[PDB]
C-alpha cells in the first residue's frame, strides 16, 4: 500500500515538518514549518504532537523541551498577523 | 601522628580548598574547587564550613560573607549539568 518511492512527495514541507517534529528537532521542525504552505494547522500539530510525546519522553531534559516547544505561541502569532491584516480572511482561515 | 612534611599532599586540591574555606577566602576557594576531583562533595563541605564559621564570626561583614557563600549553589548546578548529561551517571554519583 505504501506509495512510488521514485516519486515526488505532494506535500514535501508536511512530511519534514512531521519527521523533524517526531523526532524532537524544534530548530529543523521551525525552518519546515517557516517553509510551509499551511502554518497554522501544521504549528498546532506540532504542539499536539509535542504536548503527546511530553508524556512518553524517559529522559527529563528531553520532556521539559517538548513541554517548551511553543508551537502554539507561533500558530497565535501567525494568527494574530492575519487577523490585524484582514479579520476577515481570518475567519475564513479558521474554518 | 603527623604524616612525613616530605610527602607530596595525596590530594592537594581538596587540601588548598580546605585551607582557603577555613578562613573565607572564597576566590581562592572557588578557584581551588574548580580545580579539584570531586566538586560536589566539595561545594557541600565548604557550604557546611561557611555555614558553621557564621555562627562564630564576630564582625559583621565576614558573617554576612559567610552567610552567603553560594557553594550550595555551585553544587546544584555542576549536578543540574551532570543530570541533564546522563540521568544515570547522576544517580551513581549521587551514591
Amino acid at each position: 500500500n505504501l506509495p512510488d518511492m521514485d516519486r515526488r512527495c505532494e506535500h514535501p514541507w508536511r512530511d519534514l515538518f512531521l519527521w523533524a517534529i517526531l523526532q524532537n528537532r524544534q530548530e529543523m521542525a521551525n525552518y519546515f514549518w517557516a517553509m510551509g504552505p499551511e502554518a497554522v494547522a501544521a504549528a498546532l500539530v506540532g504542539c499536539k504532537i509535542m504536548k503527546e510525546m511530553a508524556h512518553l519522553a524517559t529522559e527529563a531534559e528531553s520532556a521539559r523541551s517538548m513541554k517548551n516547544a511553543k508551537y502554539e505561541q507561533f500558530a497565535m502569532d501567525l494568527f494574530s498577523e492575519c487577523y490585524s491584516n484582514s479579520e476577515d480572511r481570518a475567519y475564513s482561515l479558521l474554518v
